[PDB]
This record gives C-alpha cells, sequence and structure tokens, in this order.
C-alpha cells in the first residue's frame, strides 16, 4: 500500500500544518482582542 | 488509511472552526475601528 | 482510490486555511492594533 502510505503521510502533514496555522491564528486573535 | 483520513478530516474541521473564530474577531475589530 | 482524492482535498483546505490565517488573522489584526 505505497499509494495509501503516501496519502496518509500527506494527510498527516496537512493536518499538522492546519492545526499549527489555526493555533497561531487563535493566539493572535485573542492577544489582539485582550 | 481510514484512521489517517479521519484524523485529517477532524483536523480540517478544527482548522475551519478556528478560522471562523478568527474571522469573527477580525470583523469585530473592523466594526470597532470603522 | 478515493484516498488520494481526500488527501488532496485535505491538503488544499489546510493550505487555504494557513494562507487565510497568515494575513487575515495575524497581519490584519496587527494592522488594526497598530
Amino acid at each position: 500500500a505505497a499509494n495509501s502510505a503516501t496519502a496518509a503521510a500527506t494527510s498527516a502533514t496537512a493536518a499538522q500544518t492546519a492545526e499549527t496555522a489555526a493555533e497561531t491564528a487563535q493566539a493572535a486573535a485573542e492577544a489582539v482582542i485582550a
């Protein structure tokens, strides 16, 4: 399942990048508001 | 991988929720400034 | 199969969320605060 493994790795990388972007966005928004 | 796909989907949902929160905060700031 | 399609969709959504958060959530909020 090389194709499935590559898809899983890409999905995990995208998930990590999205989570990091979301956390910085929320931190910046709450810092600006507060 | 089904587990990887589910993790990617839930991470995308969390990122979308955080982005909506950031957009709401930005809209509130824009209403204040404008 | 559909694993590649969902991986690509998740990657695109993560990239869009990161791009939106970089400018609208951080740069814009900093602009209002400055």
